[PDB]
C-alpha cells in the first residue's frame, strides 16, 4: 500500500556520468562504452549563446580541447563529432560500468526518471513526464546540462533525455540522446515561448487506478460515459483527447479494479466539473499525471 | 528552476542490498562490511505473526537456515544475532561495495530516501519523511520488508530506517538499524493504531521559501505573526507547534529570499485560514511538508 512518485534506481546510469569542460564552460557527460555524449553548447561561451553558429564554434576546437573526468580520473579524448545537438566525444578508454543500454525516443505523456548531475557527480533522482508541449518540469540548476533522463527494463537503461536548457518560464528543455529535441526549441538563448500544457489524461486515469488500489474510494460514482462525451469535458479542462488506444493502455487496471474503463472516466469528469471539494487523493489535492499506466502496474506489483 | 521531491542518488545503497531467506520466509537484507542487517520477522511464519516469541523461534534457527543471496551467488554465514528487531547476520565475505556509512536515528519531520527492493534487488527510490506519529507514508508492498532508508552527505550513508511492516491503515512502520522501531509500534500482526499526522510546520514553511526561490511568490503577503500567534493558528490546523529553533534553522532561507521568517509565517497562517482558491504552489495544491530546510538549500544550491 501507498503510492509515490518513485523514481528508477539510479546506480546503473550514476557509473556513466562524467565531467566535460571546453575551455571555460564545464557540464555533465553520458559515457557509454568508448563514446561521452554531451550538449554541444560545451563549446560556446556566455556571449555565443545569443546567436551561436555550432559548426563554426566546433572548427575553432580540437579533441584536446574537450576535457572529460571520470570520476577524478582524465579521459584521453582520440576523436569529436556533433550529432544534431549533442556532441559525441571518442575516447581511448571504454566505461567499465557500461550497463545494457538503448536510446529511445519517447512520446508526450510517457515519464522518465532523471539523475541530476553537477561538474559529472549525481546530486538527485526525481520521476518526470515529457508534457505534451514536449517541456519537463524538472529541478534543474546552472551546470546541470548533460543531465540524463532514462526509463529501464530489468538490466537494461534505455535513455530517452539529456538536458540542454531552461526556458525563460522555468521549464525545461532537451533533446533524445541522438542531439534531437523534444519539441520546437533551439540551443540559443532566444525568447522560446512553450505551448499549452494539457493535463495527460491517460496517466490520471492510471493514477485514479492506483487510489483505487491503495483504498481511496471517495471519487468513484454512480455515473459512466462515452469516449465522445467524456472528450467534450476533457477539452474544456485542458485535458488531452481520450482514445481507445488509451482505453486498451488502461485495460489491465481496469481489470484488477473491476471498474470499467468509461466508469473512471464518468468519475474523472465529476471531479473536473465539482472540484475535490476541500478532499485529497492518495495524498494530493489536485489530479496527478505523471504516472503511466505502466508506472502504476509497476509500482503496484513490485517490477525489478 | 523547479523543485521536485528528489531522493539521493541509490547507487550506494542498490550495492548493498542482499536477499534473506529463512525456511519460506524471503525478505531484502542490508550487506555492509561482513554482516547482513534485516526484520528479525524473517524467522516466522505467517501464524507466528500473531503472537512471536522471537527468542523462543530465534533457538530453532541455525546459521545455515538463513539463505544470503548476492545478486546471484550465496553468502555463507558463520554467525547470527537478534539486536532489538533486527537479525545481524555475520557472513565469510566482506561487502566490496560497502560504502562509507553511519547508523543514525533519525527524528520526526526529517527526510530520507528510501530504496525499495523485492528479492535483494531494487525496484524504485523515492523520498519520504518520519511522519511525527512515527509512521512513514512510503509504497511498499510484500516482501518489501528489509528495504531502506538513508541520506547520503558526500560519500558517507547514513542508515535510518529499516522497513518492517504496514500497518492496517496502510501507514508503514520500521526501525533505525539498532533494530528499535520509530515510535511504538512492535513486530506482531496486532491491532496498532497511528497518533495523529501532524503538518511538520518547518518544512512546509522552507517549501514556501523554496516556491518564492523558484519565482511563485503569489501567497507572500502583507502581514507579520509571532511564534506565540501562529501557534494558536498551527494548533487549530493540526500544525506542529514552531519554536525558536525552527526559525533559526529557517535562518539561511530567510536570508536568501529576504523575507523574515515570521513574515513567512504569517503568510502560511493565512493559506491556513482562506485556503488556495484553487491555486498552486510549486505544482502543489496542498501545503508540502516533505522537504526539511536543508533539503531546500541542497536542492537550490546543487550538493553533490
Ligand atoms: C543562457 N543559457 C544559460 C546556460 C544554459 C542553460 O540553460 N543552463 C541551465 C539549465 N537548466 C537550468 C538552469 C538554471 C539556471 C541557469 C542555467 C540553467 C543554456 C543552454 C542553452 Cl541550450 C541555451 C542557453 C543557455
Ligand atoms: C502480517 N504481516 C504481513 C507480512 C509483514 C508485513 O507487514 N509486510 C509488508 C510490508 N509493507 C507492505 C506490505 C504490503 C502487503 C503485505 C505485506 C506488507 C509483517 C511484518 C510484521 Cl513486523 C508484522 C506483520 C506482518
Amino acid at each position: 500500500s501507498g503510492f509515490r512518485k518513485m523514481a528508477f534506481p539510479s546506480g546503473k546510469v550514476e557509473g556513466c556520468m562524467v565531467q566535460v569542460t571546453c575551455g571555460t564552460t564545464t557540464l555533465n557527460g553520458l559515457w557509454l562504452d568508448d563514446v561521452v555524449y554531451c550538449p554541444r553548447h560545451v563549446i560556446c561561451t556566455s556571449e555565443d549563446m545569443l546567436n551561436p553558429n555550432y559548426e563554426d564554434l566546433l572548427i575553432r576546437k580540437s579533441n584536446h580541447n574537450f576535457l572529460v573526468q571520470a570520476g577524478n580520473v582524465q579521459l584521453r579524448v582520440i576523436g569529436h563529432s556533433m550529432q544534431n545537438c549533442v556532441l559525441k566525444l571518442k575516447v581511448d578508454t571504454a566505461n567499465p560500468k557500461t550497463p545494457k543500454y538503448k536510446f529511445v525516443r519517447i512520446q508526450p505523456g510517457q515519464t522518465f526518471s532523471v539523475l541530476a548531475c553537477y561538474n559529472g557527480s549525481p546530486s538527485g533522482v526525481y520521476q518526470c513526464a515529457m508534457r505534451p508541449n514536449f517541456t519537463i518540469k524538472g529541478s534543474f540548476l546552472n551546470g546541470s546540462c548533460g543531465s540524463v533522463g532514462f526509463n529501464i527494463d530489468y538490466d537494461c537503461v534505455s535513455f530517452c533525455y539529456m538536458h540542454h536548457m531552461e526556458l525563460p518560464t522555468g521549464v525545461h528543455a532537451g533533446t533524445d540522446l541522438e542531439g534531437n529535441f523534444y519539441g520546437p526549441f533551439v540551443d540559443r538563448q532566444t525568447a522560446q515561448a512553450a505551448g499549452t500544457d494539457t493535463t495527460i489524461t491517460v496517466n490520471v486515469l492510471a493514477w485514479l487506478y492506483a487510489a483505487v488500489i491503495n483504498g481511496d474510494r471517495w471519487f468513484l460514482n454512480r455515473f459512466t460515459t462515452t469516449l465522445n462525451d467524456f472528450n467534450l469535458v476533457a477539452m474544456k479542462y485542458n485535458y488531452e483527447p481520450l482514445t481507445q488506444d488509451h482505453v486498451d493502455i488502461l485495460g489491465p487496471l481496469s481489470a484488477q479494479t473491476g471498474i470499467a474503463v468509461l466508469d473512471m472516466c464518468a468519475s474523472l469528469k465529476e471531479l473536473l466539473q465539482n472540484g475535490m471539494n476541500g478532499r485529497t487523493i492518495l495524498g494530493s489535492a489536485l489530479l496527478e499525471d505523471e504516472f503511466t499506466p505502466f508506472d502504476v502496474v509497476r509500482q503496484c506489483s513490485g517490477v525489478t
